[PDB]
């Protein structure tokens, strides 16, 4: 039950395709950080998971260019699905950039995001 | 640049294809873990990056299901591409197993890996 | 503002005393993982914050070690205290365990904490 | 054998004593960011280790406010000691930020540093 449309609390929107091979597909809209528009988002998950309550593995990746603004960047999303009523994608998150040689030590940023199926 | 088969410093091989859209396709095998045999590969990266001597931003995900295993997980890298005599891919990765609610908080270990052209 | 006693969403408690050096020091009960009664707390925050409305940043360190368990392994929270009508303490944790060689890999679990004054 | 000085990969230079409690208190040298001169660190570590070969898992935390500067920041540093001739210390890292709430998602940097005893 991935395939729709998904929402973190900072108002951010994705809209995703869960193939029955395990492919994500879809779009991210940012309401934060150097982003317009829609952004092309790829990834995986686990199409046949633990039958025993446990929540379905997933990733994604979003590169912070398109028609709009090229941030040079690009996060990735790494958490789980869990269904049911109250369902959500509970996610860790990485976002690096493009930085010299000199920069690298600190390319990279850190946070957590929750989906929902219902807008904050 | 990109294209082509990579190595990290754990006994892993990372082969990837480079879309001119900013597409990353292709097959991971993974030396450690819950994983035998190819999985598929999908992630981003910027096919347009900085010309200011920055690396190049990039994230893919795997999901550790083939034919032969299911962890019940994906791992997500994100990084950034470096040209050079050496060139590599710099990252940080983040591993989400699907767990219950009351071992969500377990849930995810964090690692770098860095990936070079030959091998190790 | 930080010293007193704080709550996670998880069931656990955080009793702490700031110095007026920057000193963070107290005593830790986790309601998860391989822990029981209290554990030592040390820790640092900005003992000048600035004064534009900005969280302050902070840190701290819990080795999971005490007079009845040893779970070889530390915690470290890193995040920023936020004031108001619902102060919080922010964070996101490491959880490094001590392991051999060939499971460094997978020695660290990383996640994240919101800490209020008021129980769950 | 934690005790005395460290160097990561960055220049960065650190000095410890690891208590037979349980504690760490020293000074910190960063050789990147917004700092200046030695800031006072303090942090736990495991003082009774596996005796399998297991690393000593640690942590630590640098408040970045001294006499010199104040990058109103902090890190902690999650990881393992691990003895013999090529002795390291392998860490995580997070910097957090003091933030408004605006701006809070993007507080925290992650990376990761290997500290030897010789200079790199």
């Amino acid at each position: 039950g991935i395939t729709g449309t998904w929402y973190n609390q900072l108002g951010s929107t994705f809209i995703v395709t869960a193939g029955a091979d395990g492919a994500l597909t879809g779009t991210y809209e940012s309401a934060v950080g150097n982003a317009e528009g829609d952004y092309v988002l790829t990834g995986r998950y686990d199409s046949a998971p633990a039958t025993d309550g446990s929540g379905t593995a997933l990733g994604w990746t979003v590169a912070w260019k398109n028609n709009y603004r090229n941030a040079h960047s690009a996060t990735t999303w790494s958490g789980q699905y869990v269904g049911g009523a109250e369902a959500r994608i509970n996610t860790q998150w990485l976002l690096t950039s493009g930085t010299t040689e000199a920069n690298a030590w600190k390319s990279t940023l850190v946070g957590h995001d929750t989906f929902t199926k219902v807008k904050p």
